[PDB]
């Protein structure tokens, strides 16, 4: 069959760590040594579920989740590398939060800026980036998860979407590059709602009249100016991931060299 084909006896599924309507999610061991994370379908969606790892088998980047095995046929399986911190909402939420400076804010942006630069060098979309869909692990490593198989599993999250992909149904690279503008308030903020106090239609309606959340508290006017950029009416001219991960990498030396640490950034 195929070379990423594993046995049924060789994962142990020993914590559960999420739930779902179309399957459940594990940690667990794989050949009695390695550590995993499993996806499962359960017997839900059709059999295009693995065209969608068909992707996880193509793509292949330090800052994607990575596939390590699959069990193609019914009941399926999915294996990828184990990521300890589970979401990055949860891990600026939780005890770790108050811990985060900018300097670990930012290193944590431009790893996923880097894993975003890799999808759209790719060509692909990502249409729902925002903290709970980005995964954490030791030494405050951040990695873009499974975009193609989890978007199949959740056919709303307008507060990260892009006017023109939320109004008109435009999800391009470009939208995803507003999602990240949205991330980064997540970041500065320890992993606050966006727009807070304000309902879906609310934000929809001010968002077009050209409302932009404000500079977050401690949050350095230039990054917040780089949130701007990444909300530019124009979906062509918001920067590239290429930029952002650059600009990012280079924050504290090219772009605020006198920082000084605060109360909470
Ligand atoms: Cl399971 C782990 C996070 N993690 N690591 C890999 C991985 C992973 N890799 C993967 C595996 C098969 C197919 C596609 C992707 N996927 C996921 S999705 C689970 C997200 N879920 C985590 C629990 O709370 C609700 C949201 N979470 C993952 C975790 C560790 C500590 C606490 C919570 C989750």
């Amino acid at each position: 069959k195929d070379a990423w084909e594993i046995p049924r006896e060789s994962l142990r599924l020993e914590v559960k760590l999420g739930q779902g309507c179309f399957g459940e999610v594990w940690m667990g061991t794989w050949n009695g040594t390695t550590r995993v994370a499993i996806k499962t379908l359960k017997p839900m969606s059709p059999e295009a579920f693995l065209q969608e790892a068909q992707v996880m088998k193509k793509l292949r980047h330090e800052k994607l989740v990575q596939l390590y095995a699959v069990v193609s046929e019914e009941p399926i399986y999915i294996v990828t590398e184990y990521m300890s911190k589970g979401s990055l909402l949860d891990f600026l939420k939780g005890e770790m939060g108050k811990y985060l400076r900018l300097p670990q804010l930012v290193d944590m942006a431009a790893q996923i800026a880097s894993g975003m630069a890799y999808v759209e060098r790719m060509n692909y979309v990502h249409r729902d980036l925002r903290a709970a869909n980005i995964l954490v692990g030791e030494n405050l490593v951040c990695k873009v998860a499974d975009f193609g198989l989890a978007r199949l599993i959740e056919d709303f999250p307008i507060k990260w979407t892009a006017p023109e992909a939320a109004l008109y149904g435009r999800f391009t690279i470009k939208s995803d590059v507003w999602s990240f503008g949205i991330l980064l308030t997540e970041l500065t903020t320890k992993g606050r709602v966006p727009y807070p106090g304000m309902v879906n239609r609310e934000v929809l309606d001010q968002v077009e009249r050209g409302y932009r959340m404000p500079c977050p508290p401690e949050c350095p006017e230039s990054l917040h100016d780089l949130m701007c950029q990444c909300w530019r009416k124009d979906p062509e001219e918001r920067p590239t991931f290429e930029y952002l991960q650059a600009f990012l990498e280079d924050y504290f030396t090219s772009t605020e060299p006198q920082y000084q640490p605060g109360e909470n950034l």
